[PDB]
């Protein structure tokens, strides 16, 4: 079923701040499925505002997540000031896990300390909130891996070159049973201000009642410049 709790109501308790969840998306039909309400349940009881952006990566290109997430940010709500990037089969269980507006920096939700897996100290991936301004101070990420090397830890490389600095969950006592788990040298130069895309539809998708946007989109490649991007 479908109904509306009144708990995913906004009122002027929630504060000033809007999430965009911005989640890289390819056949994670079963995963998607269960995140939407997931978050929209977790996110309102902590009366954090919030939309959800599946971005659905329709080119014939190999997936390029962080491509993605470029465009996300790009296309989510002006309305919505930070983003969160956010695996589609990562969810968090504990309440304490602060998805607030991250001011002093970016934050690091899944942190090697509380993943069910990754476990070293510069680990960037998995959820990672920005306020949009920090994201736009690090140029966003790279899009030349093509879902080759490691683009997480090229990020990391962005935040603390742009003289940011990284923050983690402090005091979680749950452990790797913090969230249920559902189951290379480019160029340096390039990011948010070079992606290249358009937008094939966009899609207003409800999940038993949670809402989302489902964003097709069609990334550019430059095969002269990243050849690899076919090699699919
Ligand atoms: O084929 C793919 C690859 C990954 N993803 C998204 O990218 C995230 C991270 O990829 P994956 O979980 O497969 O690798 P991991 O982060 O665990 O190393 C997933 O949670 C999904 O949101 C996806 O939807 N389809
Ligand atoms: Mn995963």
């Amino acid at each position: 079923g479908s109904d509306i709790p009144e708990h995913w109501e906004e009122d002027a308790s929630w504060g000033p701040h809007r999430l965009a969840v911005l989640v890289p998306f390819r056949e994670r039909f079963e995963e998607l499925l269960v995140f939407v309400p997931h978050m929209r349940r977790f996110l309102s009881r902590k009366k954090i505002r919030h939309h959800i952006y599946v971005l659905n990566q329709v080119d014939h290109f190999r997936f390029n997540r962080a491509a993605l997430i470029n465009v996300g940010f790009l296309e989510s709500s002006n309305s919505t000031d930070y983003i969160a990037m956010h695996d589609v089969d990562l969810l968090p269980l504990n309440e304490e896990l602060d998805y607030g507006f991250p001011e002093a920096g970016p934050f690091h939700v899944a942190s090697p300390e509380l993943h069910p897996l990754y476990h070293y100290k510069t680990y960037v991936g998995g959820i990672l909130l920005l306020s949009k301004q920090h994201y736009r101070l690090c140029n966003g990420m790279s899009n030349r891996f093509w879902g080759w090397g490691r683009e997480d830890d090229e990020f990391y490389r962005r935040i603390k070159g742009a003289g940011l600095q990284l923050f983690r969950p402090s005091g979680i006592t749950t452990g790797y049973k913090t969230f249920r788990h559902l189951h290379f040298k480019v160029d340096r130069e390039g990011g948010l201000n070079t992606v290249k895309y358009h937008v094939a539809s966009r899609t207003a998708l409800s999940v038993g009642g949670a809402p989302c946007t489902v964003l097709n989109i069609m990334l550019d490649c430059d095969k002269t410049a990243t050849p690899w991007c076919t090699f699919s």
